[PDB]
Formats: structure tokens, sequence, C-alpha cells
């Protein structure tokens, strides 16, 4: 019975042109060994009863753009820089034919069915200076429902840029409806490059692939599972049972969780499980664009990579708290190591080091790399337009094998959004220990 239909399509520019200081903005080298994926999320907001609504969420993406100005640009391969051309986002308005709450259950269930939300009419990423860096599709539900999603480019930002654009924007709408008294703004940089300007990395980066890890004809699909208040206590209690690590997190043990079932679908005696760290709190460097960590923007991240070796021991000596352990020991050399790091090229040559290591292990018949994006403890639900919460957060269905970790609306619940090749996913959501809280 569900129907989309896109009502407009358009670029959506600055509100103000970019000042020809910055019309080149230099990407990092952190940025050469970003993933060259656009990676999406969308927002379900309930009928804001506001009647220039579309309206004035484009002159708030405007002028949020005006600050984000690099991603209106567009990025050039040769000097692996973002022209800032003011060229503007993809901006897709669509329409659906049912109210907003009769999807969020059912999408639930089936995260497929949001695919008619995402917009898709971007092009090649690390090369074409026809893409869009941004893309951006609100598809309004038959009552006024908002599904805001945002499909950003992950060369030019991470997880912090992107999450700093959409609070940008929230608040920008926020002050534009309700008074511009509830205003945050805080200035962005995007002037990393001053400090690890893009170079050429043939002496630094590792290169890879091996064959049976290359059978292609995968159909990656995505299945969403809940793992609640209680189940996680009950995990906690699981692990602090063993006292071989103390305190264990929310993240710690459902990634464990996860992580066992993974290794034991595996099929490969050894795995790799790569999450990322944000360099911006963790470190005291303070050379120009590092005064303020908080309002710099582009990729400032590593790589975290945990391996766990299986050498003379069986998958079914797999214990939750040894994955603990492994997370819990690769951190905490991480942090120590950036402790003691004076320059941000050294954090650099950190990421690259981890970076290296990870291709290492792709390139190994006996490791199976899996890579894990964590969202947790990121206000996602407090991203306010200025008319209510979001009513849910989540990743759409993804093209690659990988894990989200969220939270839930309210509580201390995670939603895990994993995608997998079908063939291991039929299997991996009949594990026992984490086949009841597949939403299914």
């Amino acid at each position: 019975i569900m129907e989309v239909q896109v009502v407009s399509k358009k670029m959506v520019k600055p509100s103000v042109p970019t000042p020809d200081h910055h019309k080149t903005c230099k990407l990092t080298a952190f940025d050469q060994i970003a993933p060259p994926d656009q990676v999406p999320i969308i927002y379900f907001y309930n009928s804001s009863n506001i009647h220039n609504i579309r309206e004035q969420l484009v002159k708030s993406l405007s002028e949020t753009l005006t600050k984000f100005y690099p991603l209106a640009g567009r990025f050039v391969q040769d000097g692996f820089y973002v022209d800032c051309n003011d060229e503007g986002v993809l901006y897709v308005e669509a329409e659906v034919n049912i109210p907003l709450n009769e999807f969020i259950g059912q999408a639930k269930k089936n995260i497929q069915l949001i695919n008619d939300l995402v917009p898709k009419k971007n092009f090649k990423d690390i090369h074409s200076y026809e893409n869009p860096i941004v893309g951006l599709q609100m598809s309004y539900f038959k009552c006024g429902g908002l599904a805001i999603c945002m499909y950003l480019s992950h060369v030019v930002a991470d997880g912090y840029t992107a999450a700093a654009f959409t609070k940008e924007w929230s608040n920008t709408t926020n002050g534009i409806i309700n008074g511009d008294q509830l205003v945050s703004s805080s200035p962005i940089n995007f002037e990393l490059a001053t400090l690890v300007p893009a170079r050429d990395l043939s002496t630094v980066i590792k290169p890879a692939v091996m064959p049976p890890s290359k059978i292609k004809e995968t159909k990656v699909v995505t299945r969403r599972f809940l793992f609640d208040e209680n189940a996680i206590s009950a995990f906690k209690d699981h692990v602090i049972k063993s006292e071989s690590v103390n305190r264990p997190t929310r993240v710690e043990v459902v990634t464990s969780v996860l992580w066992k079932a993974l290794i034991n679908q595996s099929k490969l005696p050894s795995s790799t499980l790569y999450f990322h760290l944000n360099f911006r709190g963790k470190t005291g460097i303070n050379t120009p664009p590092l005064d303020n960590h908080f309002s710099l923007c582009g990729n400032f991240y590593t790589q975290v990579p945990t391996r766990f070796r299986g050498g003379n021991q069986t998958k079914q000596d797999l214990e939750l708290h040894e994955l603990v352990k492994l997370l819990r020991g690769k951190l905490r050399n991480t942090l120590k190591n950036c402790s003691e790091i004076n320059t941000a090229d050294g954090l650099f040559l950190e990421a690259a080091s981890n970076f290296n290591i990870i291709q290492e292990d792709l390139e190994d018949e006996q490791v199976d790399v899996r890579i894990f994006t964590t969202l947790c403890r990121m206000p996602l639900y407090e991203t306010e337009f200025g008319w209510g919460k979001p009513e849910w957060v989540t990743i759409p269905e993804m093209h690659l094998e990988i894990v989200f970790l969220l939270d839930t609306k309210c509580g201390t619940g995670i939603e895990a959004l994993v995608s997998m090749d079908e063939a291991d996913m039929l299997q991996f959501e009949l594990d026992p220990t984490i086949s009841a809280f597949a939403s299914l």
C-alpha cells in the first residue's frame, strides 16, 4: 500500500557565496586513508503542524551550509582537495501516502523498507567532480511526519563532523521556528590540513587483497537487533562473573556478544574487529586548528583494530570476557600511545600504523575483518529541529558488511544494525545468544 513519490529534486546552495579565500579547502592525510564511501543516517520526526516547514528547513540548511561550506563543494582528485564552488547539496523532497505511525513499526522489522527514503543519484565518490558531497532526502508522510535522510561522503567528514553538521542545522531550524534565544552556534573551521597536509603515501600505507576473501557475489542484507537493558545487565553479570575485567560497559558487552557470534559464523579461525576512535577529546596539542578540538571538522580519528587470534584453542572455548579484555587492551594501548604524541602528524602516523595492521589482516586467508561503527553516547535522540525529539534514528541498508551501534530513544539499550552476506546472515540470526534480540 505504501508508495513514495519524489516531489522535487534540486541543489541547495549556502545562503552566502563562499569567500574567495576559502574556495580551495585542502584535505588532510587522514582524509586520504578515510573510507571512500557515502554513509547514510535517517531521523524520523512526528508531525510538525507548521505550514511553511519545508521552506524553513531549506532556509536553515542554506544557513548551515554557509558554515559547512566544503559540504556544498566538489571533490577534486588531482590535488585531493574540495573546490568549494557552492554547487550545493542534493535536496530530494518526497511524499509517501501513509502516516508515519504505520511505517516505523514495519521498518524496524524490515530495514529494506527504508530504501525508498534514501536518495541515490550519487555518482563515483573519489573522482567525480559531479558527485555531490552531501545528499539529503526529506520524505513527508501523509499527515506531516518527516524522514530526514543524509548521505555524506566519508572522504570529507567523519562521524563527529556529520553530527556537528546535524546539530548546527537542527539548532538553526529551532531558532528560526521558536525564537533565536535558543542558540548554541559555535564556529567550525575545517583547517587541519595546515598541520597534516595530504601527501604521497606510497611509502606510508600498506596495500593488499587475496582471493578466498574476494568471493564477490555477495548480497549484503541488514537486520536489526535490539539489546534491551535487562539483556545488557545479564551479559554484564555473565562477564563480571569472570572478574578478569572490571566495570564492563554497554558497548563492550554488546560488541563482545556480536563479535563472538561473528567469529562462530566466520569459518575462519582468527578475527579482527576495528572501530573508530575520535582524536578530538583525547589529545593535548593546541597548534592552530587544535586550539578548539570541538570546532575542527574533517576526518580526525584512528582505527582501533582488536585481533582475536585463534591458535590452539577451539571456538567452543571462546568466552565473552576474553573478547572484552582484548578490546580493552587494544583501546588502552591506543590511548597510552595518543597521550605521548607531540604533533598531529604523529597521530596521523598512529592512524596509519593501525591502517597497515588492518590491511595486513585483510590480506590473510586466516583472518575475518569486521567493521564496527559505534554511535552510542552520541546525543542523536536530542537533535531537535524545533518541534520534538526524533522518534527513531537508524542507518539504512548498507551495501557493505558492517555493524552500527546506536542508542535507543530512551533507556540504555543498544540497537545493533548488522549488515552482512545473506547466506551468512540467515544462520547468524539464528545464533541462540542473539536470536532473541532480532526484530525479524
